[PDB]
C-alpha cells in the first residue's frame, strides 16, 4: 500500500470508495462543491492499483469563545476499504494530514464523527452536544413572561440574500459557528427541493433577525423537522418557534438544537420540549496548545490564577489566565494539570467540566481549588452550538 | 366543600382517593411509614361528607450548595377526586398548606410533580434534572485513565448498616440529597424481596465509599435496572461502574442519574452512555426568600457584587454576594432583576442557568454584565442531583 | 374459457394479467429478456375474449449431482384471473405444459412456488431450502482455523466478463445450478444501479475464485443485503466473508444461502450466524423417472443394491445403485418402495433425507435396512444451493 | 483468591451467586433436586471471604448413535462474579472439574451454553440444533399419506408412570436422550401447575407410545408451546400433532425439535411448519478419544476404511472403522485427519457434516475421498435431538 496526495486520475477510485462508505454520497456530482473547499496537498489517497483508504481537509472558520474566528482544518470524506481493516490505514493517513495541516499553520483541526470510539486516540476530543427536543406541539402554550404574543412564510430560494446574511451575523457570535461559502449555500437551497421518493419540499419563516428551514418528515406527514434554525436576538428564537408551534395540521416539532436552547422555558410546561436524543457533534483536536489557548476569551468573573498544564505528549506549559485572555509559555516546571490531548478538545469551547473529566480522572490535579478556577474559566457566556455537519 | 385538617375517621376516605389517584398507593400500609414525617397540622382534606381533595407537607432535611442542610416542607400525597376538577380544589390546598409551612419557619418547600404544567403557577420550579443513561454493556471498554483496573455482590438486607452509612455520607456533600429515616429503609428493603408477578429480587454492589441497588427488568431479562447508585469518591463511583459492566448476562444497564454523571468520561466510547429519557426532578419553592438566599453558599470565584432583586408578588432585597456568601435585606430601591419566584426555584440549586432564564425572559435584567454574574455565583461546585422521589 | 398457445395479439393481455398478478412484473419491457428463454410452443393462454389464464416454460440447464448438467422445463409467469378462481384453468394449463415439455424430452421440469400448497398435486416436491444467514457482524471475529487472514471492491458493470466466468464455473460444480444466458446479466447489471425512489447502488466483492454483490437495504442503512455470492473454492468463500464483515459502517449482513453454508464455522461464536428465514427453494418434476434417476450420480460409499420404487400414476421400476451409477428398468415385479412423483422430486437433489419422508409416511418401505440404502445413496457430496429465481 | 471444593457453609454463598447469575434460580429450593445428581467432590467454588466463582458436574447417562448410554459429566450452575471478570476464574474452574472427571473414568462431558464464543476454547463443541417451527395450525391440513385419520388429554401429575416409560423408552432409542431421575420428573411436574403471574396450567396430549406437554403462552392466548413431545414411533408422532392441530381456539403451535422433524412432510404445505429460531443445543467435550470413537455405532454402509486422526493437543490414533464398529489405538504414523477438540464433539452425534467443518478448515485432511467417508461413517441413522436443558 502506498500513501501520496492523489492525482486527477485517483478521483474516479476516491467517488467509488466514498459512494460504498457513505449513505449521503451519490455520486461525483456529490463532491463538486465540499472540493472547492480542499487546498492543494488537502488530501491523501492509500494505494494497492485502486483506492483502498482516502482522507482530506477542507479550510474552515470556526468561531470560539470570545468571537474569535480561528482557521480550522475540517477533516472530512474519510475511508478505509472494507478489504483493509486493521492494517493501520486510518492511523498512516491521519499522521500525514496532522502534519501538514500543523505545518500549514492551523491552530485546530475538527470533524464528526460516524462513532464515538475512533478519534479519541487521534487527540480529537467531542467538543459540542446535539440535543435533539420533540415538542409535542398540540400542548404548547407559551408562557405569560414570553417575548411576542415579524416571521413570513417563504420558498427559501426567493430569499437566498436574506439567508445569507442572518447566518453570516450568527456564525460570528456564537461559539461552533462555521463559515458557509457560497457553495454550500448551492447545495443546501437544492435540497430543499421536494425529491421524488425521497425529502419534501423545505420551507422557510423569516424574521429580520433569524429564520427557521423544516420539512414535513418523509413518512410521517404530523411530524415536521426543523433541518436549521439561526437567531441572532432572543425575540427572533421565540418570534421563530410561535410560527413553529402553530404549524397546527402537525402533532410534533423535532429539532437537534443545543442543550442550553431556551426553548422549555418559552412554555407553561416546560416537560413538553422533550429531549428524544443526544451524541457529539463537533470533534476538535487542537494542533497548537499555545496558539488555542491564546486565541479564545476566558471567563471575566474568575480572578487571575497561574498553573502549569502538560498535555500528554504536546508539551508543558506556564498557563496564566485573567481579564478573560491566558498567556500560555514553554516551561519545565512541575505540572500541576495533565491531561491528554483530546481531552483539552472537550474542554475548549466550554461543552464539557473540567471537574466532570477530572471525576473520571481524564483531567488530573492536586488541588480541587484549580480544578474550580479551570471550570468557571473555560465557561463560555455564549451557549456552544453545532453550524453544519461535514 | 369545607378545607379542614383530615380526623383519623378521614383517613379510610384519603385512602381511598390516594388508591384511585396514584399507581404506586396499593392500600393503608401503603402510608404507615411516609405518616410518621407528617407533623400535627401537616395535612389539609376538602369534605363534600367524603374526601374529595388532600395534600400534606412532610418534614424534610434538603443538602444546598455549600453543604447546608434546609428543614423542607416536603408537599406530598395531593389529589382531587376525578368529580371535583376545575373547582379550585388544589389551589385553596395549596394556598392553606402554604401558609402553615411558611408561619412554621420552613424556608423551602419541594415536590415530584405528576404533570409538568402543574406547579410554575403555585410558585414552584423544576430545580433537578434526571438524566437516563442506558450503556450498551456489550461495547463497553474503560479509558486507559479511568480509575481502578473493593466491590462485593451482597444481599441488600444483611448490609442495612452500611448502606445507611453510606448514604448519610452521600445526602450531607451533595445538593439535591435527604435525610433518609429508618422507616423509608424499612420500605426501601421491603422493595427490594422478588414481587410474586412483580419486580424480581434486588441485589447490591457495595464498597466501602459507595453502593448500587439493581434489578433485572421485570419482561426485557437483558436489562439491568440500578434504582440508586450513591458514590460518595470518584473512585467508589468508577469501581461500581466496573462492576455493573461485568453483569456479562446484560445488554444494557440503565440508572436514572444527572446531567454531569461522568460515566461516559469513564469509557473509550463516550456515545455508548446514551441519553435515554430527561424529565425535571425535584421542584422549589422559596417559602423565605431572604432566608433562602442567605442560608446556601454562592461561588467564590465571582467577585463581590451588589443588586436589587424583584421577586414578582415576593418582596424586593438588596442582594451582595462575596465570599460565597449573600446578604440578602429589605428595599425600595430600582429593581436590576425581576423574576417569578418559580425561576428562583430553579435557580437555587444550580440546574438552570440565569442566562437561559434571561433569553426565554423568565428572569428580566438591563446588564448584560449582571446576568454573566448571576450564572457563575449561583453555579455548584458539586453538581445537583435527586436523591429519591416522594 | 379456450386454452390455446398465445398469438403476438395475446401478449398485451398476458402483459396485464402479469402487471395485476406479480409484484415484481412492471410492463412489457420486463418480459423482453426472459421470453427469449420461451420456445416456440412453450407459452399457454386460456381466453374467455381477454386473457384469464396463461403458463408457460423456458429451456433451462439445471446441475445435478455428480456434476451432470439436464435440459430443464423451467415453469414460469403462471397466473389465473382473479375472475376466474375454482375453475380448473391451473390443472388445465398445467396439463398441456407437462405433455408438451415430455413429448419434447425434457427429463425434468422446475419451478420457484409463491405458496407451499399449490405445485404438490401437480407432482413438484420441494428440492432446495433457502436459509437466511445474518451476522450481527459487529461481534464476528473469525477462528484461528478460519483459512486467509486477494478481494476488491468493484462496480459490477466493468467487470462483467469476470461475474459470468465465476458464474459458469460455479454453476456447473454444485447441484442447483442453472446456465445464466446474455439476456439475463443484462437484467441482473440494470438491477444494480441506484433506483429513484427504490434500492440503492449495487456494490461487488470480486476474488478470481469467487464474487458477491451486495447493496444497502433500502430504509435499513445497518442491514448489508448480499444478493448473491458464488464461491468455487473455500478461499474464495472465506476471503469474501472477511470483506463482508469487513463494512464496518454495518451492524448486520443478511445472505439467503443454503442450510450447509460453512459461515457459522468460520466464526469464534457460530450462534453470530442466526437462522432469520427459511423456506422451500426450487422444486422439481420428475417427468422420465428412468431418465433422470440414470442421469444423476449417487454415493460411492454405499454398495450396490438392487430394489423396485412404484411412483404413483408414474411407473414401476427395477431400481440397481451402484459405483454411483443408477440402472432404471422396466418391471411389474412386486414394489418395496412407494411414493408420489413429488417425494421422488424432493430426493432428487439430496435436500431431503428418505427416513424423514418415511417417518412421515410420503415414502413406504417395509425394509429399514433399504431406508438406509436410500439415504445414503441419493446425497449429494456437494450441498445443494439455489441459483437464481425464475 | 482460592479454589476449593465447596463446604455446606459455603452453599449460602454459592446459592446467591446462582440468584445473580441466572434468571431461572429463584433460591435454595431451586438446588434441592439437581444437587441430588452432584456427586462427592463434583463441585469447586473459588472463594475471595465469599463466593465469587462456581462450578460442578452431575452424573448423567447419555445416548449416542447406535443405542450406546454414556456415563456423561454434565457441567452446570457455572458463574463468575460480575466483579471478577477477566481474572481466568472460569478457565481454572473448567481446568480442575476437567481434571476430576477424565481421573473419574467419564469418556464425555456435556454443557448448555448461555453464549456461543466461551465454551469451544475448552474443547466444547455444539453437537446438537435446537429447531423451533411455529405452525400457523388454521391452514393445516394432513396429507393423504399421512398416518391416523389413540391420543387423551390428561393431566400430567395423574399420569406420571405413563410418561416416565414412555420417556424412559424415548431416551434410550435416540442420539441426545438423557436419562430423567426420579426428582426431575417432581420438578417437572410441579413445573405443570400454574403459577400466579406466570406460566399457565400445563395440559398432555397422552398415546400409548408418545406424550406431548404444552401450555397456552402466558402473553400471547394464541400460542400454545409444547415444551416436551416425546415420540416412540412415527404413528405416535402423528397422532399427537393431529391432536395438536385440534386445539381450535390456538392460532399458532410452536415446538422447540430437531432439524429432522417430520412435521412438515405431514402437511400440505410444508411451508406451514415455519423455522422461527436455531440455536446449538447441547455442546460435548470428548475426554477421553479413544473410549469415545470407540464406544459409539458407525454407518454399515460405508465400506472399512482406515486413516490416522489426530485431536490438537488430544493425542494422535490409528483409527479403523468397518462393520458399524471403530477400533481407535494409539499410533505416531503422519496424520491424514487434524482438528481441535471442540470439532470433533461437533461430529460425534452427527449434528454437523465433516465436509462443511473441512469446508471452514476446522478440519483438515488431503484426501477429499477421506472427507465423503468420514461424513458418512458419522452421519446419525436416528435424527439427534436434544432431551433437556440443564
Ligand atoms: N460524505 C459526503 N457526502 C456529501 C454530502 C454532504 N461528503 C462529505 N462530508 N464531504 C466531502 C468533502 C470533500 C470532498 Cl472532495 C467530498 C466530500
Ligand atoms: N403515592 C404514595 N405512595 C407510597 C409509595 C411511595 N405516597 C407518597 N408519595 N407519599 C405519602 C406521604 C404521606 C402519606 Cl400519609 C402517604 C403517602
Ligand atoms: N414475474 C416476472 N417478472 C420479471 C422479473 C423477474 N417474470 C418471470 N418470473 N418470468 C417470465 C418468464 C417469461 C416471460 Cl415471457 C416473462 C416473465
Ligand atoms: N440454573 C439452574 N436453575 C434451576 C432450574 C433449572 N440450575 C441448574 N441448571 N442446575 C443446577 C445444578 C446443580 C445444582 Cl446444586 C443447582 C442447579
Amino acid at each position: 500500500v502506498t500513501l501520496c496526495s492523489p492525482t486527477e486520475d485517483d478521483w474516479p477510485g476516491m467517488f467509488l470508495l466514498a459512494a460504498a462508505s457513505f449513505t449521503d454520497f451519490i455520486g461525483p456530482e456529490s463532491a463538486t462543491a465540499w472540493r472547492t473547499l480542499v487546498p492543494t496537498d488537502g488530501a491523501v489517497v492509500v494505494r494497492d492499483s485502486e483506492v483502498v483508504g482516502m482522507a482530506l481537509y477542507m479550510d474552515l472558520r470556526l468561531t470560539v469563545p470570545g468571537e474569535v474566528v480561528l482557521p480550522t482544518a475540517g477533516l472530512s470524506f474519510v475511508a478505509v476499504a472494507p478489504t483493509h481493516r486493521r492494517r493501520g490505514l486510518l492511523r498512516a493517513m491521519c499522521a500525514e494530514l496532522h502534519r501538514r495541516i500543523a505545518d500549514s499553520g492551523y491552530p485546530v483541526a475538527a470533524l464528526h464523527a460516524s462513532e464515538g470510539g475512533i478519534y479519541g486516540r487521534f487527540g480529537y476530543g467531542p467538543a459540542t452536544t446535539l440535543h435533539e427536543l420533540t415538542v409535542d406541539r398540540r400542548f404548547a402554550r407559551f408562557h405569560a413572561d414570553a417575548p411576542g404574543g415579524s416571521v413570513r412564510l417563504v420558498r427559501p430560494t426567493e430569499h437566498r440574500g436574506e439567508f445569507e446574511a442572518i447566518y453570516e451575523r450568527w456564525r460570528q457570535q456564537v461559539p461552533g459557528g462555521l463559515l458557509r461559502p457560497q457553495v454550500l449555500w448551492d447545495e443546501l437551497l437544492a435540497e430543499a427541493k421536494a425529491a421524488p421518493g425521497g425529502d419534501r419540499e423545505s420551507f422557510a419563516l423569516l424574521h429580520p433577525d433569524g429564520y427557521a428551514l423544516y420539512r414535513v418528515d418523509r413518512t410521517d406527514l404530523k411530524l415536521a423537522r426543523v433541518s436549521e434554525l439561526r437567531a441572532v436576538t432572543a425575540d427572533a428564537h421565540c418570534a421563530l418557534w410561535r410560527a413553529l408551534i402553530g404549524l397546527d395540521s402537525m402533532e410534533r416539532i423535532s429539532i437537534i438544537t443545543h442543550p442550553q436552547d431556551p426553548l422549555p422555558h418559552l412554555l407553561t410546561d416546560t416537560r413538553l420540549a422533550r429531549t428524544t436524543w443526544r451524541q457529539d457533534g463537533l470533534w476538535l483536536r487542537i494542533m497548537n496548545v499555545p496558539a488555542a489557548l491564546e486565541a479564545r476569551g476566558y471567563a471575566h468573573e474568575v480572578g487571575e490564577f497561574s498553573t502549569v498544564l502538560e498535555v500528554s505528549d504536546g508539551g508543558r506549559f506556564a498557563l496564566k489566565i485573567g481579564d478573560g485572555r491566558a498567556r500560555c509559555t514553554p516551561t519545565d516546571a512541575a505540572a500541576e494539570i495533565e491531561m491528554d490531548r483530546d481531552v483539552l478538545g472537550s474542554l475548549y469551547l466550554g461543552a464539557h467540566r473540567a471537574s466532570t473529566l477530572a471525576a473520571a480522572n481524564r483531567l488530573r490535579t492536586k488541588d480541587s481549588q484549580l480544578l474550580r478556577r479551570l471550570d468557571a474559566a473555560f465557561a463560555s457566556d455564549v451557549p456552544v452550538q453545532t453550524a453544519f455537519e461535514f
